DNA sequence: CGTCGCCGCCGCGCGG
DNA sequence: CGCGCGGCGGCGA
């Protein structure tokens, strides 16, 4: 096979990498690298190397890495430019392997891990260590098997063996319910004290070195607990070989609240999975608790256990250990779902980095161009320092708030990445500028043409025509990969809508789900089967297409970031291409290319109605446009219409047909005007929208900018079986609001926009009466706990002081001098709930951290002065009266003459 | 050390 | 609750 590299780190003068050979073995390897780095010379002077302006470079050849960097710091002294990749194990990975990486994931070691620690004195410091580690469950991919090390003997307490028999039994047999398909997988190991446990481990570990080492939040507490225990008990050397090179830092992450002190641990690459799931998910979560996570991902129940975790060891060691071991599978079970680790590697191995830098895409994006740019004996310019300047962005259009019954929205395809392509954006392919006419001058065509020989954006930045910049081919290539992988999302996602329509009539018989690759559309003779099918197979091809859409979200959605973060990157003073000429240039041209399309919609169908000056496009958002289609459903009648179905045909037609030929004409005279490289606008209908036919629901409205709801039919060419609801903005897609307000809402504006005004007082009435039989968390706003210290003076509110921060100082005044309490991190997520006057903890609102129940010692004064009225008014009331408004409904039923 | 735009809540200090 | 301004949190692109 070919070989694939594994970690790589410079120690000093030396390369340490591990590697998987030509055989498929794991090795590792000493090498003294003699890194280059390149100089300007002139243009007198034979040379294959040249900058990416075409100026010629002389290659300076180094006997070691420490004298490469020495003499970075002398061109430094002089006042000259020392080019090349000053990263010197990105060059040695480039140089070793000078192809494309083809990595085979089963012999790369992953590592799912976490511990278990006895506190009686509260959360147990990582940097402290000064409780046992009492159980660790590590589970090792190439083994496929869960290593159990559990101690019976700790100063906390002396137990008995875990049963594996007691564990696979169900709870309603004193069981613990690990899953049966993960029971023969465990090898079990219990341990008389903690120094054999220990040493067993670091043994163990030296067998089973992990690559890539996950868990959950094992980087902020499992890996430097593990360090500073064994640490504390054997001394620094010992604590060590966690690094299969023995070299390990102890380093903070640069912020503007605090520090924490993380372990480095060289020839290791962390990929802790809250951080995977922050990043690559597209979600942000009331709580991070891996039960909160677990629920949401995979829909399994809390883990269930009495009394504080600081003695569940003690009362209850069987469950202790199960636990320990469900909460390393559930990781591995979110894992199997989202593919974050899988996505981690194709995104490393493709640029070429170590893997844990797919975290940083500045870095993702200077290796790939570093990598691209090598091929053809380029050197890349020298990193510069820059002042943090602000920079225009997108255009967004102020709507009419107001209901809207028939819209038809079109999006711009992948528009920044797009925009670099078509105008050819790139450092090298700078050809100068223009003089720049007011920006609604281009909007309008009136402004002169800007160039006849280079490819222009309205910011006035001129590019080469005749050859494509680094930028753009680097850009393109990972574009192509996103959008195969969106067609397979899609194509899922359709399948899906075939088999819950099939569901409402499912055939009874005994059969099997249909072995189908579901990233394609079904054909006509899946089709059939499917209608022949149970309810039992018919669900679980359902939760197959829905696996196979998510895999492609996940695949698709994070290359999008990807090739957009390129775009942000040239904004960014630490990007090694950092230029606001070319930042403005994608985000100037994009305000034109919105409001351009904005004129020619407009126009296009003033002539198609027989009017003038009417604006049919209500909204636009950066590169999307919602036009309204009221005028298009009427001019056919609203009676002609069999069902919903029908006119939702008639609408796709009426956009794939005559508008869209419309806007790409539009947008090919665009691209003349600016004298762009290639015509790569390309804006197709996205959503079809409004009421059920015969209905009295509105089908859609806007309260404001970023702040609308539509009833979709139809979303990129999956035909739903049910409508569904397209909500951005609003209070129901806030994780700060409380879980049953959002689902209240939601139900609110579904009946708003399917159903009409009489069924919304209905629910509203409704809601109002049953409101305080709610759940306290079900009704609990969330927020991040940020600078509490700032706004701490004695223990009670300062000047400015936020009120989720009061919640904060109030629930520590109240758990103060109690050790056990869950005390409120630093940045992390909490609970918030109003609190009535003249209650016991001294002021009006009290938070804890979310996620959690609150600690029993307060929980019942909170549940009895917890102030559902302000609750019900700031949170459900105020916002639902926004959209009402908006909408021109009531909420609440009006007096009328027929009340006699 | 990808970016900007822009919403709503809140504290504050008004606003005769 | 009448109002904007700045801080903040949190999405929408
Ligand atoms: C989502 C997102 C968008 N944007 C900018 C760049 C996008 O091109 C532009 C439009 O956003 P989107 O329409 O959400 O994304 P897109 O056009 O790039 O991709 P798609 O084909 O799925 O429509 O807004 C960012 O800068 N960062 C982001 O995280
Ligand atoms: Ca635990
Ligand atoms: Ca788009
Ligand atoms: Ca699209
Ligand atoms: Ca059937
Ligand atoms: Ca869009």
């Amino acid at each position: 096979m070919k070989e694939f590299y594994l970690t790589v780190e410079q120690i000093g003068d030396s390369i340490f990498e591990r590697y998987i050979d030509s055989n498929g073995r794991e090795r590792t390897r000493e090498v003294e690298y003699k890194p280059s780095l390149f100089a300007h010379c002139p243009e007198s002077q034979a040379t294959k190397y040249f900058d990416i302006y075409g100026k010629p470079c002389t290659r300076k050849l180094f006997a070691n890495m420490r004298d490469a960097s020495q003499w970075i710091k002398r061109m430094e002294d002089i006042g000259l430019e020392a080019l090349g990749m000053d990263d010197f194990k990105l060059a040695y990975l480039s140089d070793t392997y000078n192809y494309e990486i083809k990595y085979d994931h089963t012999k790369i070691r992953v590592a799912n891990f976490d511990i278990e620690v006895t506190s009686p004195d509260g959360f147990p410091e990582p940097s402290q260590a000064k409780h046992p580690i009492d159980a660790i469950t590590h589970y090792d991919s190439i083994d496929d098997r869960f290593y159990v090390f559990d101690l019976l003997n700790s100063p906390y307490g002396n137990v008995e063996e875990w049963s594996i028999e007691i564990a696979a039994k169900l709870q309603e047999q004193g069981g613990d319910e690990v899953p049966s398909e993960i029971i023969d997988k465990i090898i079990y190991m219990p341990f008389d004290n903690e120094k054999e446990l220990l040493m067993e481990y670091l043994n163990f570990w030296q067998q089973k070195t992990p690559v890539i080492l996950t868990g959950w939040n094992v980087e902020s507490f499992a890996i430097p607990y593990v360090y500073n225990r064994i640490k504390n008990i054997f001394g620094e050397s010992t604590a060590k070989r966690l690094s299969p090179h023995r070299k390990t830092r102890v380093k903070v992450i640069e912020n503007m609240y605090g520090s924490r002190e993380i372990i480095t641990l060289f020839g290791i690459s962390v990929l802790d999975y809250i951080d995977l799931y922050k990043k690559f998910s597209f979600t942000n979560q009331p709580s991070y608790s891996l039960d909160y996570i677990s629920e949401f991902e995979l829909n399994v129940g809390k883990l269930k256990y009495d009394g504080p975790i600081s003695k569940l060891r003690e009362s209850n060691h069987q469950r202790y250990i199960s636990y320990n071991i469900i909460a390393v599978y559930r990781v591995l079970q979110i894992d199997a779902k989202r593919q974050f680790i899988n996505l981690s590697l194709d995104m490393g191995y493709y640029a070429k980095i170590q893997i844990q830098s797919v975290f940083s895409p500045i870095k993702t994006w200077d290796a790939i161009i570093f990598n691209s740019l090598k091929e053809q004996n380029k050197v890349i310019p020298q990193g510069r320092s820059h002042p943090v300047q602000p920079y225009p962005g997108a255009f967004v259009k102020e709507p009419i708030p107001n209901r809207y019954k028939y819209v038809m929205s079109f999006d711009l395809t992948s528009l920044y990445p797009s925009i670099i392509r078509q105008v050819n954006i790139s450092p090298e392919t700078i050809a100068g500028t223009f003089k720049v006419a007011p920006l609604h001058d281009y909007i309008n065509a009136v402004a002169e043409r800007p160039s006849d020989v280079y490819s222009c954006s309205p910011n006035g930045m001129m590019y080469y025509k005749d050859r494509d910049g680094v930028v753009p081919t680097e850009i393109t290539k990972v574009f192509n990969q996103r959008k195969e992988h969106k067609g397979y999302m899609l194509a899922a996602q359709r399948n899906g809508e075939i088999i819950k329509e099939a569901l409402h009539n499912p055939n009874l018989s005994v059969d099997e789900p249909l072995d189908v690759d579901y990233r394609f559309d079904f054909s006509d003779e899946i089709k059939e089967k499917i209608k022949k099918l149970s309810a039992k197979s018919l669900n679980e091809m359902l939760f197959r297409a829905q696996r196979t859409e998510v895999a492609g979200m996940t695949a698709q959605i994070n290359r999008k970031l990807l090739i957009n973060s390129l775009a942000g990157a040239l904004g960014n003073v630490w990007f090694r291409y950092y230029d606001l000429r070319n930042a403005t240039a994608i985000t100037t041209f994009g305000q034109m290319a919105l409001q351009w399309i904005e004129r020619k919609v407009n126009e296009y169908l003033n002539e198609v109605c027989g009017t003038e000056g009417e604006a049919f496009v209500l909204y636009g958002d950066t590169d999307s446009i919602y036009v309204s289609a009221d005028k298009i459903i009427d001019k056919v009648g609203e009676s002609k219409f069999r069902d919903t179905n029908h006119w939702v045909d008639f609408l796709d037609k009426f956009a794939r047909e005559r508008m869209e030929p419309a806007i790409d004409r539009g947008f090919r005279e665009m691209c003349e005007y600016m004298n762009n490289k290639q015509h790569l606008m390309f804006m197709d209908r996205e959503a079809i929208a409004g009421p059920p036919l015969g209905s009295k629901g509105i089908g859609g409205f806007w309260t404001g900018k970023k702040r609308y709801a539509l009833n979709v039919w139809d979303m990129e060419g999956t035909r739903y079986a049910e409508p569904k609801l397209k909500i951005m903005g609003l209070e129901t897609q806030k994780s700060s609001t409380p879980k049953a307000v959002q689902k209240a809402l939601k139900e609110c504006i579904r009946r708003m926009l399917q159903e009409g005004e009489e069924s919304l007082q209905e629910y509203f009435k409704e809601f109002e009466k049953e409101f305080r039989q709610l759940n306290y968390i079900s009704i609990a706003s969330v927020s991040s706990a940020n600078n509490i210290a700032k706004y701490d003076v004695g223990g009670f509110p300062g000047p400015k002081c936020p009120f989720h921060i009061r919640g904060i100082l109030t629930y520590n005044r109240a758990i103060k001098g109690n050790i056990d309490a869950p005390q409120v991190v630093e940045g992390e997520k909490v609970y918030v709930l109003p609190l009535r006057e003249g209650n016991p903890f001294g002021d009006k609102c009290i938070a804890w951290p979310s996620g959690t129940e609150i600690t029993d010692l307060i929980k019942d004064d909170v549940l009895h002065w917890m102030d559902y009225t302000v609750l019900l008014e700031k949170t459900f009331i105020k916002p639902l009266e926004g959209f009402t408004s908006a909408a021109k409904l009531d909420y609440e039923k009006k007096a009328s003459l027929f009340d006699m």
